[PDB]
């Protein structure tokens, strides 16, 4: 009837897609707070104790 | 022969090469002038009427 958005859904506008992307199931971030974080410069090296 | 061309034809002198290249078939392009370009921000979409 008149217009209504019903009618002309994909014919006047599109639906919107949200800019943002919800997220997956994201898995709890610790290991830089709960360790002591060393960068090193080598792929192998030794920790004096 | 004595010295005769055909003789020495890669040796004393190189044959000419014609420097414009001859063009080969060319189609005839209108499309661009003879209809309405619609610079599009999808692949796949549609137009209102
Ligand atoms: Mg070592
Ligand atoms: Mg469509």
């Amino acid at each position: 009837f008149a217009a209504s958005d019903p009618e002309y859904v994909d014919t006047l506008f599109r639906e919107q897609l949200l800019e943002v992307v919800m997220e997956g199931r994201e898995l709890r971030k610790v290991a830089r707070e709960a360790s002591n974080v060393i960068n090193a410069n080598t792929r192998v090296g030794d920790v004096p104790i």
